[PDB]
């Protein structure tokens, strides 16, 4: 029961977004939710999607995590509009198509730094800013993929960005631990989302989970959200710097 | 919420046992519990601690995991008395102090195989027998320690037993995943229990956790129980073959 | 260059044995080699395979690693016959087919402990006995497989023995380090040997390596010997508790 | 491991204490022809001096700042024209502002974080792309990392995230260049007293700890990194790619 808890959810694009998974779960559990989006199309979208939840009001803030100004000012406003928060769910990443579709060794500096910037550094600046609204502690969760731990064909620059995010989680966990802010990752399995269309080989990878993961099935947004509810609540007190694979056990087999 | 769920908890000895941590949490959550024990003295303790729980009746079985017949017959008896179950919490290990207190290179054969038998093989046979009571699926959690992942001074033959256990979780997760039985481990940080008393250097490790781990404090049995509630419930439905560290982040640092 | 170095090599059964690839590389680099075997038939294969070696003397010793007396007496006689040694190559494992070709959850107790005993404990006792012949330090290498790190379908009870063995290596490395004795693992890719004939689905794994491993080909016994050469020698002086994958990179992908 | 007729580019020597100069002494001793890249003229001057300790009949020295595509591209092309086809690269390059390093990790600047990624990780990707052109037949790329890439090590801060990137960069390059028979691997070196080591808060207290706690109860040195580099760069390690060999007295294996 997360009543009288407040969470910030970053990265809803549409009904299929992983973070809308996390949203439905936290909403059921009685949390108050604040949302951040990048472009005005995701906002309109968000307003329509919000009619599906028991949120008594719409708390929506624009934050492109490439802008410090936007992250700093975004969290300040949230603080003034909503008070201290209990946690942040980070569901944000980006890479060029031009770089995803080339050979990994053909990645451009610009593309490689862009993916680092949006997919890994954004968590550091978000963690620094969100800390200001968690004076009594809290919990921050980011969404990673198995390709940050292994080379997964086609995942290329994003995998190096996830490897980076996954260490970001460990260093934020160590840094923010004494302030009672826990930082953790969920490694989701493959899920059909807007961003997933930009990864070459996605369907083939869907099929191989079905055939090979211990549970012989794929996962969904809602199973990610249920694990997110654990990481964001007191149920996981004691757990920090952790990466929980929500992926039908595929991480455990070779 | 675990009303209408039944779990088996193996390996309460007294009030400081990790498994009694788990018991309190599950009981608070509405679960029906069944308890298994090896020594008479542990049943006496169980009978006393039950008075602190909401369990309307004692379901206690003697199962010494060195004996197939006891595991088979115990689980069969459980099925007759409470019907189908939804999972098992395994909190059992053992090694001769004469091995634990030696140089690892001096471990006796009989002592090494004794630690494997009780600390690891026991999970396999518990799972095979418990599966018959989970025709619809369920969840099995075993308790491990960091020493199965890295060589920790003084943990000696038990580290090799926990490495074995941790792989046993993985092979079971794979084997039983198609049956919808999830198998996971909790890697508990150090906690004062009766068994901790046989580990050379224990108190030293307690203090190195407070100083060095991200959260700057040790964990307790109830915090293991909250992560057990998570692994044992539908909250963790896409998670199998996993090892969740309940250790103040100590696992993520070096 | 290994002139005036003496290594013991355990586990040659025939010309296809991984340990015979080790033998060829070390024999070629100038090393003196001492060979241990179990079956009378491995001694005969050894007597015949010594002909294509530069070994001017056959030093063959019956050691079944199930017997403490055998390992203890055999190393004492080795020390008496060839003096102090520089290193041990461990290439020994065993499990019942009956346990191998079953679901892992059906593994017998006696099958589980047989595999732990020969495939892991053998290393702990060999290390202890061979430390006596390494007053100035040396190097000890064992052979593992990726299935000790992840649940590889059909590998079953041997995966759990290999996870055990890999912990054994780390715990020996920590214990024996102050004596300047280094202890490491080679994780070999799949290789057609006599023992590979007991693992189900070995041919389909061969195929999958070629299709998927970074190098798109399988490896061989010599390639293991070449890494054994490195680890047994001073080239690897700051390296212990390590697991080197000789597997075309397959460990590094998913 | 005899390396005549072999040629290795060695990036990142700044003085006699550099890890890369460990690598040099070893390969030079095993008969390798060696080519050396550097950023600051100061390091080139240092290279000219250290070359007198080596067996190298001629000095092959190239200025490559890995922040510039041009200098990496023209560097390697220029290399290929001077000495021909190469057998491998030892990448011994990293950087991050002290400014980001001696502060809280959560206080890391974007510019600083991206700088660390640029010099310490991305540089591997472009070096490999350009060095491939001189390896039509196969070879070996080795990069240098630190345990703080795998675990949050106190004070390593932004460099730890950069090393995680590097270690993944090794894995993705291995997969990609595997079928061209180029192996890509990392050495995870123990702490060593170098110029760069002076950037890291708490460096001396870690040296002490290794010596008290690491299996071998002593620290490692640059020649030890070199002997492993010689293994990774040679045919001794056919079969081995996408791997990270910890040359650190066993410290990685303990907790
Ligand atoms: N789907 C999968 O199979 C899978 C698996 C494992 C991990 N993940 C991870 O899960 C997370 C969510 O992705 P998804 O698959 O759920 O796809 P998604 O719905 O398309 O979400 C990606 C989100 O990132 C936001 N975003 C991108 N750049 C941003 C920026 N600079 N500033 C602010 N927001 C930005 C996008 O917002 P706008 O639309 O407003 O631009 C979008 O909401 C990502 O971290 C992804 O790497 C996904
Ligand atoms: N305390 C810690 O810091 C720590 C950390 C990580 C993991 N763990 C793990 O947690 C689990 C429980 O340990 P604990 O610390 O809670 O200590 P504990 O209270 O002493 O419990 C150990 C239990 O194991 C049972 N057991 C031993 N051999 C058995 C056998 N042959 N058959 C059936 N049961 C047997 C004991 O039963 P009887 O007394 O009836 O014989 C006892 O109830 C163990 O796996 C341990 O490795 C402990
Ligand atoms: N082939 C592969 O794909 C593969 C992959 C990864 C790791 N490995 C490992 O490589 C090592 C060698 O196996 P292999 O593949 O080379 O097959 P192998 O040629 O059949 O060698 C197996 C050896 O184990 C010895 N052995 C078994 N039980 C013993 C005992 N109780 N006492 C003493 N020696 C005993 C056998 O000796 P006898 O014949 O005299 O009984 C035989 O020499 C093993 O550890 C195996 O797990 C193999
Ligand atoms: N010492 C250790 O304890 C340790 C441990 C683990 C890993 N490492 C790694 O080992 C590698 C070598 O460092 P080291 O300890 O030997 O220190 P070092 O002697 O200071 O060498 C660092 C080298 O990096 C070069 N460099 C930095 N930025 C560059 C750029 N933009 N373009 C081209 N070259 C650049 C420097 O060249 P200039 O001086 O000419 O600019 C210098 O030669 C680094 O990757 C470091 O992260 C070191
Ligand atoms: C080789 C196939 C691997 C399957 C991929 C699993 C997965 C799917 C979508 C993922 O989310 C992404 C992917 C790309 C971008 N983008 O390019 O901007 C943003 C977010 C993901 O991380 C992870
Ligand atoms: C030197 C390591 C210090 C931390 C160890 C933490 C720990 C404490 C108790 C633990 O539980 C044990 C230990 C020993 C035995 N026994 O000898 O029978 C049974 C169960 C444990 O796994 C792990
Ligand atoms: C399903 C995985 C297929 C690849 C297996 C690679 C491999 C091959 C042989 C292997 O070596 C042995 C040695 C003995 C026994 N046995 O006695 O049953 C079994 C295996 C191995 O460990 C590992
Ligand atoms: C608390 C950690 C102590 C151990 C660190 C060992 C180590 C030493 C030097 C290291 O090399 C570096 C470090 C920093 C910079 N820089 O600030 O530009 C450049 C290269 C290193 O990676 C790694
Ligand atoms: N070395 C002491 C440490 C005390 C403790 O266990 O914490 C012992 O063996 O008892
Ligand atoms: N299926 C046979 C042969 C191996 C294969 O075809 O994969 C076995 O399990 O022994
Ligand atoms: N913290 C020291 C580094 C080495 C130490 O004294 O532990 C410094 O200010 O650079």
């Amino acid at each position: 029961n997360l009543e009288n808890k407040t969470y910030v959810i970053m990265g809803i694009a549409n009904k299929r977004s992983i973070a809308f998974g996390v949203a439905k779960v936290l909403d059921q559990l009685g949390a108050k939710l604040v949302f951040t989006y990048r472009k005005e199309r995701s906002r309109k979208e968000l307003e329509k999607l919000l009619e599906q939840l028991n949120q008594p009001e719409a708390h929506l803030y624009q934050i492109d995590v490439q802008s410090d100004e936007e992250v700093i000012n975004g969290f300040e406003q949230i603080g003034k509009d909503v008070g201290n928060i209990d946690g942040v769910y980070h569901s944000i990443a980006f890479a060029n198509m031009e770089d995803l579709r080339g050979r990994f060794s053909e990645t451009s500096r610009e593309g490689f730094l862009l993916a680092q910037d949006i997919s890994s550094y954004s968590l550091t600046i978000v963690a620094h800013e969100a800390k200001k609204l968690m004076p009594e502690g809290g919990s921050i969760v980011a969404t990673t993929y198995l390709g940050g731990e292994f080379a997964v064909q086609n995942y290329n620059v994003m995998g190096v960005a996830k490897a980076s995010l996954e260490a970001n989680v460990k260093y934020l966990a160590l840094d923010l631990g004494p302030d009672n802010i826990r930082v953790n990752a969920i490694s989701a399995g493959p899920i059909r989302t807007l961003s997933a269309k930009g990864v070459g080989g996605f369907n083939t990878i869907l099929k191989e989970i079905e055939e090979r993961a211990p549970l012989k099935r794929n996962v969904d947004q809602v199973e990610v959200g249920k694990t997110a509810a654990y990481l964001l609540s007191d149920l996981s007190s004691g757990v920090t710097g952790e990466n929980i694979h929500v992926d039908s056990g595929f991480h455990a087999i070779k």
